[PDB]
């Protein structure tokens, strides 16, 4: 009885996300950091932004750098992950998160909107994993990022990002038994619709008539969408990933758990 | 509050004298839950998972309750509320495997597993969702064998825990409306009673090995060369039924280490 | 020229075929030239009919009274189809009932009503099936978009009803296997049926404010084909199931819903 | 019209010279269809399967395009409708393998896989969706081990398959605007060059036995004791592809024999 259980810790672990100055990357980094982590917060275009996650983390009596990274590019995946490891000795979770979004018709992508697409969101989180796993100790875990258009929602006019997220899907399982040799579990997590710079950005594509609507319409529409009747925000999501990067969550392995408050 | 704790709540889990069900009522212990220990069977195991609880530093009573019976789980349910003033976590674990070729099924059969696997976890939801506090959560007990994995002779189990994937699904729409969560747990091999009665029927030429070796041959099946411990399966049900689990809502999560 | 798909010389047995997805699949398979059991519990002019269309077709029927909730009475039809026909090749389980109704409001007697034929019923035709079909034959299994794809408020119960046949497929096929029996299960979407008509109201929102013609023009809206499901869309696939052709699709549950959303 | 036919329609099938395109490509032909059979490095077998579905009656014509490169599809589609005047059926065939665990994947085998299984098949989808008759079809292909089985050492083609997966379903809702549907077919292990390829990466200590011995073991994955072979493929492609195929739509059809 003299020991009151805090459950899900992190001390002495260190963890790297990948576009962790803004939206999900955010909310995860600081989440891992509440919980105990030292944390990477990696950057390509935002660093005011990585700058205030870093303080927020320290804050909360952890401790954090920011690294720029263009995730796109694998030697820049090699330096990331060779500075974090110079930087704080190791590594143990690593979060791979960064994305963009794309709507068109088929008949409309073009070679560039695919290679846009993929070479960040697939490509480039498949070489994430590939250095997390030769950076991280025995006993770590990689998270990567997918979404419930994958398999779970199928919007119109989404073929390009929802093929992006289903290639990882099918990535985390496999990785699971590779990353095996080193007892690393390997996990994504497919949100829903959840708050963020990108929701505001396409919310119109995922409501029925969204063009005629306000943004704060839109997101109040969306809210619907679970029997909760509120919108996923980016803690929502971070909660997940601070589960399954846990010592407690080791026997979720090479699992997509879709995070979207049950969705319709 | 203490992220993953679950202080000033109350849980109730059926067939929590041993196995799975007692990890679980433990476990929900461990993170400050009061619960309300069920079983059928097991009333001296379930007193000692009680006491677990209470050495632990919460509060628990075992009540008896046959979950086949659906008057027996409406009065657990009344008797849970009754002692502790209110419920906010049930967890429907009670069940039973079976083994045998589609050509050997009898309705006696048929009849025992569904009776508790699938008809006794839809009516301990149903009481569930009648008793609970707003903001509450139902956790129901699949199986991997429901989807992820085809083993000969398991086809009424199997079935029995396909129900319960789509009844998750459906319940989290209809228990939204008290902002109620529900999910299932889908276990992988998992070192209780049940695993070591049917270990033989998993292993390709099983009845050749020993029990140990059966369980170490399970062992490899996950890429982290060890065995399921009703631990792991506790600790992925702390997580969905804390308030941090909120946002996972009508999922089925299965738990088997990446077992192939 | 090459015909595909034919059943000539093969005996098929449809439970519930006297109406409905069972009556389209049972005149497709008389159509493809299979001698045909049509089963009916409460519909024996509607199963003569059936009979009549596949006799004038140029195959030959019989309809046969069985309630498949109750063994006995499976055990009786599968008997019976033996003893007229020579030999079975083919067992569709299509017979099911719907259910609508919030988790709080379900009853023991509700919840027995839909388990016993749409679960149980089932699983004892697939049973019946195996022990008295020849090597090489088939069985098919009827499951709904509801037990995985879709999600409906107040489908609980007929939902799980649907999804412990999804499982049952897969392990079917395993154990079927012995006897080169192939075992799937066909998931139609919203077709246009009595069932269809008894419950449409329950998946359009506000489905009640409407008449039972404009609910049917609003459920064709879901596939982006613009058209609601038929039985034929149905039937179509259970015959390239149960065909020759079909025997490398095994142990699956195929959704047939025109790509609804 | 006769049941499952194809009489005046027109198809055309990516890597038709050899291996699954082919069976797929004859089957088309044998039903009833014209058939453009595409090749990037095979041109005398790309012409044999000409021969072949000349032979049974129908009409075909062999086109070389690598579709890696999307200047080089475009350039098929178009040589297609000039040729047969129309396109009804589009089926994305063309794929590789790679094994290799994640830590030894390299950038240019990224790239190899991705271009022609998941890239290249997207925009042989756009070209079919611009070309193709109202009422059409495009199937794609995908694979057992996107979702159903889990290799080691597998992720990369896995990857690049479920890509495809996700693909089907969106296209089936942007097609729908010229009422064709987009199906994928997912092959178990099927008798071909690729299978005896990697035959020995799905077998433990595979290198061991001889091609012929691999395949014999590979005949016990099926509960039906025989290999898949591209015929079997080619029959469900015929299915999706006929008028009776319609209500299929949006969906991968895992072809494996029942594979476990
Ligand atoms: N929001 C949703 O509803 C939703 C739903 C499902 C899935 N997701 C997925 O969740 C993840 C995060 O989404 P979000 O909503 O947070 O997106 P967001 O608000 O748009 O943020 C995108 C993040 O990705 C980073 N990033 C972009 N390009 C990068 C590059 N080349 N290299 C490294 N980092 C890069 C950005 O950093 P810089 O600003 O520094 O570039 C930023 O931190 C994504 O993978 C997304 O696909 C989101
Ligand atoms: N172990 C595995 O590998 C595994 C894998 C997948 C799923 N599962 C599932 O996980 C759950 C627990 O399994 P387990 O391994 O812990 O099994 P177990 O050791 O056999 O325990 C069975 C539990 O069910 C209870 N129970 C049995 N009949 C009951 C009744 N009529 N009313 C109320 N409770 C009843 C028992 O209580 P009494 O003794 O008091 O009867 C006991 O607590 C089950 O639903 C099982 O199907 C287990
Ligand atoms: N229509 C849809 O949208 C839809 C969608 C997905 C799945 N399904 C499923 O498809 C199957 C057929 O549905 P439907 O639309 O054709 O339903 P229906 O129009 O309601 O016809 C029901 C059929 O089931 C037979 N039946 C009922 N009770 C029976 C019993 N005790 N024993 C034997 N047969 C019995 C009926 O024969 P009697 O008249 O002789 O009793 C009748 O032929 C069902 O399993 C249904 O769940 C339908
Ligand atoms: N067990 C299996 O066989 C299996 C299982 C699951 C999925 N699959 C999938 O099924 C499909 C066919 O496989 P398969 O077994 O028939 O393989 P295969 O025997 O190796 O045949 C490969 C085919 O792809 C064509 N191809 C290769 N590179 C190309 C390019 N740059 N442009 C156009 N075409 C190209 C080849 O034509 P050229 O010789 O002219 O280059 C050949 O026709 C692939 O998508 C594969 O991933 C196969
Ligand atoms: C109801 C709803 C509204 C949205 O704005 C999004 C979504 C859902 C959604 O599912 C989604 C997934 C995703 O991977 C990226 C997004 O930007 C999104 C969204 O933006
Ligand atoms: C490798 C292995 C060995 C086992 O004994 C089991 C399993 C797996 C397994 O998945 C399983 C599932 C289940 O629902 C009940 C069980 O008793 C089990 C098992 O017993
Ligand atoms: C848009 C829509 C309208 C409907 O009437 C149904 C459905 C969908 C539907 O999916 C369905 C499934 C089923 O198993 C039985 C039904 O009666 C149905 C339906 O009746
Ligand atoms: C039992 C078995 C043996 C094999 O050789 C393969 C497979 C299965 C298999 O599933 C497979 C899938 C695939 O997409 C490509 C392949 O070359 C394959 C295979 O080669």
């Amino acid at each position: 009885t003299q020991d009151l259980h805090i459950p899900g810790r992190l001390d002495g672990k260190v963890a790297l996300v990948t576009g962790s100055g803004r939206g999900i990357g955010a909310a995860v980094a600081v989440h891992l950091g509440l919980l105990g982590a030292k944390v990477v917060v990696n950057y390509a275009n935002s660093p005011t932004h990585a700058q205030k996650v870093v303080d927020e983390i320290k804050q909360l009596g952890s401790d954090a750098i920011a690294i720029k990274a263009d995730v796109r590019q694998v030697p820049e995946i090699v330096r990331l992950f060779d500075e974090a490891v110079a930087h704080f000795g190791q590594l143990d979770i690593a979060v791979s998160n960064s994305g963009v979004v794309s709507f068109g018709h088929l008949k409309d992508v073009t070679e560039e909107e695919f290679d846009r697409v993929f070479s960040l969101n697939t490509r480039g989180q498949f070489f994430v994993a590939r250095e997390a796993y030769k950076h991280l100790n025995n006993g770590g875990r990689i998270i990567m990022t997918s979404s419930n258009t994958s398999r779970d929602f199928s919007v119109p006019k989404h073929s390009l990002y929802s093929g992006s997220k289903g290639a990882i899907d099918s990535f985390v399982r496999i990785f699971s038994k590779d990353c095996g040799d080193k007892k690393i579990t390997v996990n994504a997590v497919a949100p829903g619709g959840t708050v963020t710079d990108m929701f505001h950005d396409v919310s119109q594509h995922y409501i029925p008539n969204g063009e005629t609507y306000t943004p704060e319409e839109r997101q109040k529409m969306a809210a619907h969408a679970s029997p909760l009747h509120r919108n996923g925000f980016p803690e929502d999501i971070a909660r997940v990933v601070g589960f399954l990067v846990s010592a407690e969550g080791e026997w979720i392995n090479g699992k997509v758990l879709t995070v979207d408050g049950g969705a319709a």
